């Protein structure tokens, strides 16, 4: 008789930013836990495992096994898959992609692949980004796991897989599909996992403009947290905004 009986979590914005915010989230992944409610967390981070982002999870109390963790690189191999099992794959990506792909069985190539799929890799080469052009003018499709341009990190914004998608798609004069957020599929990607309906399904996040605009798309109801009267007021102004929004977790009830 819940309204909502799946909660696909966002591990990105700033959503475990500070103590709090982590006790807040812990306390909320706990209640769904208790409550048995089925339960996956969504991320467009490539540079982790399921398992490294579990045991992070654990490690700040908040319950997750690595099944239940979903990222845009899985997203991207379930999708080709369901569409073409036996695509010949080239990729440009790091161990997150290419075990994503690896658990799907594919067939790989370079310059004759059917599908290219672009992630971030970063010990990417001129020869790489080659083949990728070359297999796209041989008639590959062009899919890119994210679109971010620009990556904070330590030493300041390194280029992002978007960047990357940008080359090849310039050079080769061919557009790509996206998956990771803002875009919907990976949304939809997860929601097969999950197994729930759409509409009996609730996307949490922080972040409007990257991570909830996904599921808005995705035709999922959303829950923002972390707002404030300006930040609502400025959502108002949009095409779409997110179905509810609160200060924080802790005053979610589970309609």
């Amino acid at each position: 008789m819940r309204k909502y009986n799946g909660y696909l979590i966002d591990l990105d914005g700033t959503m475990y930013r500070g103590t709090e915010r982590i006790d807040a989230a812990s306390g909320f992944i706990k209640e769904l836990n208790r409550l048995h409610i089925p339960y996956l967390f969504v991320t467009n981070n490539s540079t982790r495992t399921p398992e490294q982002v579990a045991d992070k999870l654990v490690s700040l109390d908040i319950p997750a096994t690595p099944e239940q963790i979903f990222t845009s690189s899985m997203a991207t191999a379930n999708y080709v898959y369901d569409l073409d099992q036996n695509a010949m794959i080239y990729f440009i990506g790091e161990e997150g992609l290419y075990k994503a792909l690896k658990e799907k069985g594919f067939s790989f190539a370079d310059e004759n692949a059917d599908v290219v799929i672009v992630g971030l890799d970063r010990e990417v080469t001129y020869e790489k980004l080659a083949v990728a052009c070359l297999a796209v003018r041989n008639g590959a499709k062009l899919i890119s796991t994210n679109g971010d341009l620009a990556l904070p990190t330590e030493r300041g914004f390194m280029p992002g897989n978007g960047a990357f998608t940008a080359l090849i798609s310039y050079s080769t004069q061919v557009k790509a599909t996206f998956v990771g957020k803002p875009e919907p599929i990976i949304m939809e990607q997860a929601l097969k996992v999950l197994g729930t309906n759409k509409n009996e399904t609730i996307m949490v996040g922080d972040n409007y403009d990257t991570d909830i605009l996904a599921g808005i798309r995705a035709g999922l109801d959303t829950l923002l947290v972390h707002t404030g009267v300006t930040t609502v007021e400025k959502l108002k102004e949009y095409k779409q905004q997110p179905t509810y929004s609160m200060k924080s977790l802790d005053d979610w009830k589970f309609l």
